[PDB]
């Protein structure tokens, strides 16, 4: 698999080891996005609760069909450098405290809005 399924597997991780270049090669390798090497990837740190809520009474509509998060997040954004699609992967972090917009169906986040940051 479901898109819920696959967004957790890429976007979420409760509490990061670290929130630098390292650890997002070592995420990235972990999540099996390196085959090839995605471009750019942000993960949220977290509950699942607090995400699955931007859905609801926590977000707001943004654009057509996108949501807003009303409260800021824990989030580490990994950025694909080196320019290759082969691994091995390299990638730069940028952490930071920011509002996230997602994509929800049936309650559900199913897409990350990348281009937001």
């Amino acid at each position: 698999d479901s898109r819920y399924t696959k967004f957790l597997t890429q976007h979420h991780d409760a509490k990061p080891k670290g929130r630098d270049d390292r650890y997002c090669e070592r995420m990235m390798k972990r999540r099996s996005l390196t085959s090839p090497c995605k471009d750019v990837n942000t993960f949220i740190h977290g509950n699942k609760s607090n995400i699955k809520a931007i859905c609801g009474a926590n977000g707001s509509p943004y654009r057509e069909n996108l949501r807003m998060s009303k409260s800021p997040f824990q989030v580490t954004t990994c950025k694909h450098t080196g320019g290759s699609p082969r691994p091995p992967c390299q990638y730069r972090a940028s952490a930071g405290f920011r509002h996230v917009v997602i994509a929800c169906e049936n309650g559900l986040p199913v897409h990350f809005d990348e281009s937001f940051f």
